[PDB]
């Protein structure tokens, strides 16, 4: 039977089929991933019959690429699939002891090689906590309801103390990246600058919903908690020009304008009850 399992999957073509539109998604033309390609990609980590860990590999190897385009095309398509594909795509990711390693990363091919090679590594790093994010709290910022009835408003003062500083964290990477409005001239950048927005978004929102529902349990709390509270809100503080910044970016670049009003609102309005506060 495992002989039978293993016969079996040596007449499948299902994880070649996987793998040549991994290799589709990420050639070496300077343009985002096709997004018949990313579909497919989608409705692969739909089936039961495909498997996972080796679709992650094949992305993997990938980033192994010298070329910046190859490179930044295949951690595009991963993120791509964390954010559109099956949610077991990101459990397995989150599930790995070992991510991406392109700290070294450098193509020197010529001048937008170079400057790429930049942006690949804060990437890379930004996907890296996404999962790593996902593994230590077992679950998905950006996918969690919100409100007042959502996840981050309703959760308990010690896992709420756990949870925001990993939610910094993530954040953190995010703004990392640090792109200038001057310096999306590709559609290979522009394509992650926009996955990258769209996780902007939702992990903004969760994090002013944690900060809120510090605010709300900040006078009932052990005074030990009070201290960690405090802590994180000498962080939340410290971002904010980043955070203004990032958002200034997305809009020179052009709900766009309503959910950025939203984020700076909430901001605004927490900035002003720890103010408030101190």
């Amino acid at each position: 039977s495992l002989t039978d399992r293993i016969t079996a999957a040596q007449h499948s073509v299902t994880g070649s089929a996987v793998s040549k539109t991994v290799c589709k998604a990420t050639t070496h033309e300077i343009m985002g991933p096709k997004k018949k390609h990313l579909d497919y990609l989608i409705q692969c980590t739909n089936e039961m019959n495909v498997n996972i860990p080796q679709l992650a590999d094949s992305l993997f190897e990938r980033t192994t690429n010298s070329s910046w385009v190859v490179v930044f095309k295949s951690l595009i398509t991963t993120h791509h699939l964390m954010v559109y594909g099956n949610e077991r795509f990101i459990q397995y990711l989150a599930s790995r002891n070992t991510l991406f390693n392109l700290s070294n990363f450098l193509d020197k091919s010529g001048l937008q090689g170079y400057d790429m090679s930049t942006f690949i590594r804060r990437y890379s790093r930004y996907l890296n906590e996404k999962a790593v994010s996902y593994r230590q709290v077992a679950f998905d910022f950006t996918k969690v309801k919100r409100g007042a009835d959502g996840v981050m408003r309703t959760m308990n003062t010690e896992k709420l103390l756990k949870t925001v500083p990993i939610i910094q964290n993530q954040m953190d990477a995010l703004l990392d990246f640090n792109v200038n409005s001057n310096e999306l001239t590709n559609g290979v950048i522009n394509a992650a600058f926009m996955l990258l927005f769209k996780d902007a978004i939702r992990l903004f929102a969760a994090y002013n919903e944690g900060i809120i529902n510090l605010l709300e349990k900040y006078f009932d709390m052990k005074k030990n908690q009070c201290k960690e509270g405090l802590d994180i809100y000498k962080k939340f503080l410290t971002r904010m020009t980043r955070i203004s910044e990032f958002l200034k970016v997305a809009e020179q670049v052009g709900n766009l304008q309503s959910e950025v009003e939203g984020v700076k609102n909430i901001m605004t309005q927490n900035v002003e009850r720890i103010l408030a506060r101190g």
